């Protein structure tokens, strides 16, 4: 029906390339003459949890990583760290460099992951930074470094690198600098993020996707104030509705007739009442991983 | 996490082109110096109720197919026919071809899909093969020609391109010799799909995925013979399940100990009594397109 959809990922996958220090390996982003990864990789096994980085890094030497674009190794001929991330300068520069910028997302927004194992790109699917800077995402073994990103024309917007998964299964990253999102640092040691909260802009932008797509049984005659809906989001663990994010769902609203507060009625009579096993645009839960952005594209 | 992954798709983009013919456009595929696209490109409005396609392309010349691959024009040096496809021989052989097959995929295995739009890249997912030889896919207007695809090893091997939209919404093509997946004409015609079967053997891994991540509510103590789980999954509209299958689910079993029968014993049950209520996984329906191959992966 309607697809969860992510962006071409060849921009990327040529700038995906294997970093080895000392026996550990995961991915690197290798734009221009520099490669990104993990800072993690100079971690013996060892050295998690009581790991001091400076101390671990003033120890090595550019020969000590080696960079294997493919198949081809790459001179390592500057190394610095970034906060979490390493990098690393290499002799040659990517040829397949893209347009691209750094921008670390804000939550609610979605971007697409390139799942890689020792620099070969495996997978990739589309998700979303969760409101307490975890993503519920899909990261197996040697998947440390992948990268997420979006695309606007022939730029890529890089936004999160992975490093780790934590007990409950989410995983934690940073952005392209190297800062942590949410309150998480690379040690071995066991972190709790904060409770997580339904993307309310997101479940609106996906139940206009549904009137457009002539889904509309969950639609009412009734209305709400903005505070009238808010106390039933607080009930509901949704995030509170902002003054803008109404705003945002402008066009949609304009696009398929129904004003923002009405559409939010019929989220309150759908939170309230369930679905009596029906489904939305095909699902049985209420998506709150697309955005307004999101399904006008799509 | 458990998600739908689709393949790096980057291979499959630095084959994708833009065939056009008289008023009307779509996608093509380049590899080495043939270029593969729908041969309803040749038709138009006024020509398509019931096209004789030889007639169509016999009134056609090399100067007939503008084949822009970006920015490049490439000149056409030859054209033929074979089975709902056109292969158009180009004075240029992509340098981006890579190690390819083509392949035709059973019903119940997945596949990638890349939506392109005038040929640019636009997207990727990932779906399966219906029972009824139908996708149910995403595809707007613009995306005739998109092609679906699984990645082995560096071998892409190509196994979709996309036709037409069915009344029910979803859709039909044909492999890349350009036989069609199930019944389905490139006639204009008051063809629909047939009556669509659930995936028998992606609801049980589903049900393993489940048992793996936590909730087991729906295992009971019943046994099944083969021969009497597929009699009551065919009343309720679910493929029957073969020897092999039993085989595929192998991993799976064992990994979980559950036993191959054991899972369609509770299958059997979530047939003939549902669920009032009681969510897997989520949802409150089966999911079918997750294979057994996609769940041994997490
Ligand atoms: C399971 C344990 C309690 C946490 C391990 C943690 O110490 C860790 C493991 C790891 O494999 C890793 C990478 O592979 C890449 C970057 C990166 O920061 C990391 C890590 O922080």
């Amino acid at each position: 029906g309607f697809r969860k959809m992510a962006f071409p990922s060849g921009k990327v996958e040529g700038c995906m390339v294997q970093v080895t220090c000392g026996t550990t390996t995961l991915n690197g982003l290798w734009l221009d003459d520099t490669v990104y990864c993990p800072r993690h990789v100079i971690c013996t096994a060892e050295d998690m949890l009581n790991p001091n980085y400076e101390d671990l890094l003033i120890r090595k030497s550019n020969h000590s990583f080696l960079v294997q674009a493919g198949n081809v190794q790459l001179r390592v001929i500057g190394h610095s760290m970034q906060n979490c991330l390493l990098r690393l300068k290499v002799d040659t520069s990517n040829p397949k460099t893209p347009k691209y910028k750094f921008v670390r997302i804000q939550p609610g927004q979605t971007f697409s992951v390139l799942a890689c194992y020792n620099g070969s790109p495996s997978g990739v699917y589309q998700c979303a930074m969760r409101p307490n800077h975890t993503i519920k995402g899909s990261f197996l073994n040697g998947s440390c470094g992948s990268v997420g990103f979006n695309i606007d024309y022939d730029c890529v917007s890089f936004c999160y690198m992975h490093h780790m998964e934590l007990p409950t299964g989410v995983h934690a990253g940073t952005d392209l600098e190297g800062k942590f999102y949410g309150p998480f640092v690379d040690r071995q040691t066991a972190q709790a993020a904060g409770t997580d909260t339904t993307i309310t802009l997101n479940v609106l932008a996906w139940l206009y996707a549904a009137v457009i797509n002539g889904d509309r049984w969950f639609l009412n005659r009734f209305t709400t104030t903005l505070n009238d809906f808010n106390l039933v989001a607080m009930k509901y663990n949704y995030e509170p509705l902002t003054q803008d994010h109404v705003d945002i769902l402008g066009p949609l609203s304009a696009q398929t007739g129904i004003a923002v507060l009405d559409m939010c009625a019929a989220l309150k009579e759908l939170l309230q009442n369930g679905m009596n096993g029906r489904t939305i645009l095909g699902s049985t839960i209420l998506e709150d991983e697309f955005t307004p952005f999101d399904v006008v594209r799509q």
